[PDB]
């Protein structure tokens, strides 16, 4: 660790705290993160597993370093996340073939992870980093494997399910889309119930018609209140059709329904995709 200067702190997540730091033998800038804890085994083999999951839309683990019952993660470093960048554009609203293409090249992203059977479990626009070329990648992958947000969460990960699917990461990505879109958090929940509550209230309380076995699930009431679905012309102006078909597939209760990353990068939304230059203020 002697090896790596300081810069700043750029974050803090339930693993540890990442810094901006500079490698004094290549020069080479990247992000630290100090996981706070010796190491287990079972965490130094399936970290070491994610080294070689290489992608260009993954931010790439350059290297674990596993010294005195402390755990350092070196990785890539990029400049912004998409949480600053969608504060910083929220006058004006992110350009739709900027989003389109962000949307485009996270798919990709998880159609990748998911072939190799690894899912993120907590995509968030935090974790999702921006560069000057118009790249967007995936940051804090499989880890998993302050206030924890649940914007984000799958109504299967509220409802108790232990052994959830990819199909978490889609749901996820679909409430980063429908923000990008609207300006506003789709689902912005305070504690699990309200969480699910206000998922709920959006798409209808879901049953047996909409997804067998939801009543049977650990968290599952039958004491639930039973509210009624609400049109996407009303959950995302002005998206357009195409756009609105697509959220739908993301956003279906049975995760055995939602749409996959691959299925999803063939969708007709993406008929006119291409890659636009942001305009980063750094
Ligand atoms: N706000 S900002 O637009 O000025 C701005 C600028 C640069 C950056 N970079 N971050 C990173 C980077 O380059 N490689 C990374 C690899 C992994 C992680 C990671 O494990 N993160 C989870 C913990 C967390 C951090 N932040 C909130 N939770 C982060 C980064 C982030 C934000």
């Amino acid at each position: 660790m002697e090896n790596f200067q300081k810069v700043e702190k750029i974050g803090e997540g339930t693993y540890g705290v990442v810094y901006k730091a500079r490698n004094k033998l290549t020069g080479e800038v990247v992000a630290l993160k100090k996981i706070r804890l010796g190491v287990p085994s079972t965490a130094i083999r399936e970290i070491s597993l994610l080294k070689e999951l290489n992608h260009p839309n993954i931010v790439k683990l350059l290297d674990v370093i596993h010294t005195e019952n402390k755990l350092y993660l070196v990785f890539e470093f990029l400049h912004q996340d998409l949480k600053k960048f969608m504060d910083a554009s929220a006058l004006t609203g992110i350009p739709l073939p900027l989003i389109k293409s962000y949307l485009f090249q996270l798919l990709q992203g998880l159609a990748f992870c998911h072939s190799h059977r690894v899912l993120h479990r907590d995509l968030k626009p935090q974790n999702l980093l921006i560069n000057t070329e118009g790249a967007i990648k995936l940051a804090d992958f499989g880890l998993a494997r302050e206030v924890v947000t649940l914007w984000y969460r799958a109504p299967e990960i509220l409802l108790g399910c232990k052994y959830y699917s990819t199909a978490v990461d889609i749901w996820s990505l679909g409430c980063i889309f429908a923000e990008m879109v609207t300006r506003r958090a789709l689902f912005p929940g305070d504690s699990e119930i309200d969480q699910l509550f206000r998922i709920f209230r959006t798409l209808g309380t879901p049953d047996e018609v909409v997804w067998p076995g939801v009543t049977s699930m650990p968290d599952y009431k039958p004491s639930f209140p039973k509210w009624a679905r609400q049109d996407f012309s009303k959950v995302v102006p002005p998206l357009d059709e195409d756009g609105r078909s697509l959220l739908s597939q993301m956003l279906h209760y049975d995760p055995n329904k939602r749409i996959s990353a691959k299925a999803a990068l063939a969708h007709p939304f993406f008929q006119d995709v291409t890659k636009p230059v942001p305009h980063l203020r750094l």
